[PDB]
């Protein structure tokens, strides 16, 4: 019941010439709750920069104004009561529209309500916006042909009607629908402000006259400076104080947008007849359930993420290629015996393979979710902890079956140390190393939010780890022995060599000894550092995601 | 001067319920040259599927109709005379709008004209659409804040006015501009059909009445079936034959879209009053400069691609990380001598590094250009040969300076074979191997147009090449010796070992001999296969790009 009163005074936004050009220059206005606003202007004006300014999405040293919610600046608490509908529609392309609106319903409604109230509120906004025939079809990308471009927008307004916010900042909501859905959409957005008493800000672009009668305070913009702030029928008459009237009966909207360019420099005489005639008048007018919440927000964000990857049939081919690589690694060391250089080669090639394959595929988790994650993080839907521990729990379904299907062939074809306990110890060490190296691909990929930029960082880093993982050079300079402890391949190599060759007495009985496990690190201080790396790379991937608010 | 007469008869398009739903059902119409059409309807109708059908962009077993240009089906020759302006605007985000319109001007105009005619035609469409104040600013992505959303559309119509096509199929051109740029844009598209005599098809959505007076044949659609085909003022009067008229004076457009839904099942009585009253009336109405062209199309597509990567300052950091990895590889083998296992380790780690780093970064060239390349390839702007030999010549500027900056440190810090001829032979073999392995990342990445799907194919393939590149296993089964010839790491390893250790007599004098160059392959039949691979992987990357027409 937060009564948002939005007041902006003298906001200016200048970008560098890439001098500087003024996008906005001196915009003032007051939006008390109940007032249905409208931001009009030509297609270069500064409307969407003003709407990205008052919705908090624009911050920086460029803005030289004061945006005030309830006579205070924009906090983080008011940024979860403000609903923002952007121009471009960024949605999850593999869901349908019913799963999208159901997940936004279940994740954002007050949680004191039962589940069927949370579903009837989701299918009470589908019938209100008219998305009933496209209810059970996909909302896909440019390539994945899904729903229309006018239903990819009526979904992205019901995406923010299931928040019930107190300040509704819509950025061109109806540019994309016909003239009989525009009227019903503005009837909805006016029944949310002459009904439930909210604060609605619209940037409508090409209205009719009976879509213009619904507005209570129109902001007419022109090249950054505003021409009019005030009522609907006071416009089309305020411009008779300066002497501009149509010669024949037309709509008010195309006339107010004809005067917005100058259709003897009409624009500047309206700007100076604004600034001193009717601008000083607006200058005188101005715990135990906190856990259950977090676990429901994990079940939802995991059930969505497991619906995203049911479309992907490029996982049987991943399994069949890793099986082929395992058959290769088994058939080449087929003629190996237990007695050791030829086997340390295999136990280092496994450490190369499963530090290179998970870390080079984990750089596509967070960069490929960026355009939707920034939007949902700015909106304030879920917590970042519950979002991060859904990708973490979503990778751990097929990043545990590929090394198991690898090792199930390449153990019993090479005929390594027989018995079920060294096999299970080898499999557990391989799975722990895979999860430890996947954290590196998570962290480089959350820190540099670009798959192409991070794929040449993680490649050089994993090759430096493969280099200083104890196999290649014999006599390393002793001021540089310390680097193999920072490696992640070193611990897995030491553990695999330890598991296969004991602490080493039976080999010293049968038969160098230098890089075989009679050596440097123990067996528990090499699983105590793999677990530390598995936790620390994910803590760093969370801390590098905490910076992305925008 | 191709006089396109577009005629579609009984086109139906059904998608599977993911039974089947009819998107379109029985659409007929004739567009002779000079007729300015308009496709109207509600926001679920089947307009953009009809416009993707008649512009050739929809093909498949779903379409059960006949699209006819000049009483013949759509060839590839007519697909370079048809201009299609899609709903979503896919543009190159790093250019400005002036470079974008200049490159489309220089690349598509008849080439018999001089260059300044080709530039005055480019800045004669900027002033016509009004893009003069946003002429020299960027057109960037969702992240890169560039021009507006109404200037990201007035650019994507001047993108297809600099073709001068004979059939102009616009898909919602004005949904995004105000009511005084809509009138001027439809004045332009009507002066292209009452002027230069073309065939213009528009899907306008929210028109005025004086944007509706410009239309010569309106197609009113409703839920896939069409309600009206014919003149402008014959609509608003044909619906008086069935008995629907407004009670008070309004625009024709909102009335024709109010009847399009049923505002006693009005929609079906209009469909059956269409099908037998005024549908049978339309059933009765129905060399040495060829090289210079290709080289100009290479200079343009290369000067654009070198403008795309001037924004990237993440290349000094690539150079500084590869320099750090080289300093690492030098400092670890700092204590190496010329006399050989410790050096074959280094000559195989270089072969690992420069087969892993180029092939894992070359998978982002063609998947990251996909959404714009499919559009330009469907449009018919450049040839695929000249497009492919611009990415090929664009990678070869920093995929030749990273191995040189690597080797310049890691040769003289390890102190390998001294002299300028083994150094230059090593550098040339390294550059040839880098270009040979970059072709693998090109081919897997053109074949599977997804960076995430191809990054787990190229990783397993390069690890299989590293495995069967002659270093790891000692006694491979002899039915599997043949696999190292398919490898690309094997030839570079053999060449580096040959260059450093001769054919081998001085080492047999100073001092195994088995995997040192006294061995299997020669020195010329290992550069004759690296060149074959360098050509064959790029031929496969061209053949896998030839399938993407869409
Ligand atoms: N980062 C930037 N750098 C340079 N110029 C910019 C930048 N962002 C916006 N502009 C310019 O400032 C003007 C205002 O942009 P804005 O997004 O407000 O337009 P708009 O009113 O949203 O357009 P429309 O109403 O057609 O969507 C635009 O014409 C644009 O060219
Ligand atoms: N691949 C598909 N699978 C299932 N349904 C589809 C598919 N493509 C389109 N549709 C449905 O068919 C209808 C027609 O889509 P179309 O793109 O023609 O709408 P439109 O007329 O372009 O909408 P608008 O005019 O608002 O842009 C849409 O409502 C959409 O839901």
């Amino acid at each position: 019941c937060f009564p948002i009163t939005l007041k902006f005074v003298d906001v200016c936004y200048r970008v560098k010439i890439h001098e500087e050009r003024t996008i906005l220059s001196g915009v003032t206005g007051m939006i008390s709750p109940g007032e249905f606003m409208a931001v009009l202007g030509p297609s270069g004006s500064g409307k969407s920069t003003l709407l990205n300014a008052v919705a908090g999405r624009l911050h920086g040293s460029n803005l030289t104004g004061k945006i005030l919610i309830n006579d205070g600046k924009i906090t983080k608490q008011t940024l979860k009561r403000t609903g923002f509908v952007a121009q471009d529609d960024l949605l999850y392309p593999h869901l349908t529209v019913r799963e999208t609106l159901v997940f936004v319903a279940l994740l954002r409604l007050p949680r004191s309500l039962t589940r069927d109230v949370k579903l009837r509120a989701a299918e009470s906004v589908i019938s209100e916006l008219g998305l009933t025939k496209c209810e059970n079809t996909v909302v896909g990308n440019t390539f994945i042909r899904g729903i229309s471009g006018g239903e990819r927008k009526r979904v992205s307004i019901a995406h923010e009607l299931l928040i019930n916010p107190s300040l509704l900042v819509l950025d061109q909501p109806t540019s994309g629908l016909d003239a009989t859905a525009a009227l019903r959409l503005v009837q909805t957005l006016a029944g949310l402000a002459h009904g439930k008493g909210k604060t609605v800000v619209t940037s409508i672009h090409q209205p009719s006259s009976r879509v213009f009668q619904m507005f209570d305070t129109v902001l007419l913009l022109s090249e950054g400076k505003c021409l009019f702030v005030g009522k609907g029928r006071d416009a089309m008459a305020y411009f008779e104080s300066v002497g501009f009237s149509p010669a024949f009966p037309m709509n008010p909207a195309d006339f107010l947008l004809d005067l917005a360019n100058g259709v003897p420099n009409v624009r500047q005489t309206l700007v100076t007849a604004y600034d001193t005639l009717l601008a000083p008048q607006v200058k005188t007018c101005i715990i135990t359930t906190c856990i259950a919440t977090w676990f429901s927000q994990l079940c939802i964000l995991l059930h969505r993420l497991l619906k995203e990857r049911r479309h992907e049939s490029f996982d049987l081919l991943r399994i069949f290629q890793v099986v082929a690589a395992s058959i290769l690694c088994g058939l080449m060391w087929w003629h190996s015996d237990y007695r050791v250089h030829d086997r340390l080669g295999l136990l280092f090639f496994i450490s190369i393979f499963w530090g290179v394959l998970p870390s080079f595929n984990a750089v596509f988790t967070f960069p490929q979710e960026r355009a939707i994650f920034t939007r949902e993080r700015a909106s304030g839907m879920y917590t970042l902890s519950s979002y991060f521990m859904a990708h973490v729990l979503g990778s751990l379904s097929m990043e545990l079956v590929l090394p198991a299907s690898f090792l199930t062939f390449t153990y019993w074809m090479v005929y390594l140390r027989p018995g079920i306990v060294p096999f299970l110890l080898t499999l557990s060490v391989l799975l722990l190393y895979v999860l430890a190296s996947q954290g590196l691909g998570l962290a480089l990929g959350a820190a540099i939010m670009d798959a192409k930029k991070a794929s040449t960082i993680v490649t050089v880093t994993m090759l430096a780890f493969v280099l200083t993982g104890g196999y290649y050079v014999n006599k390393v300079p002793s001021g540089m022995v310390w680097m193999k402890y920072v490696s992640t391949t070193f611990y897995c190599y030491r553990l695999l060599v330890a598991i296969q060759y004991g602490s080493g007495e039976e080999i010293l009985r049968m038969l160098f000894v230098e890089e075989e496990v009679i050596g440097d690190v123990g067996m528990w201080t090499s699983v105590g550092v793999l677990f530390l790396m598995f936790f620390g790379y994910r803590v760093l991937a969370y801390l590098a995601l905490r910076r992305i608010k925008h």
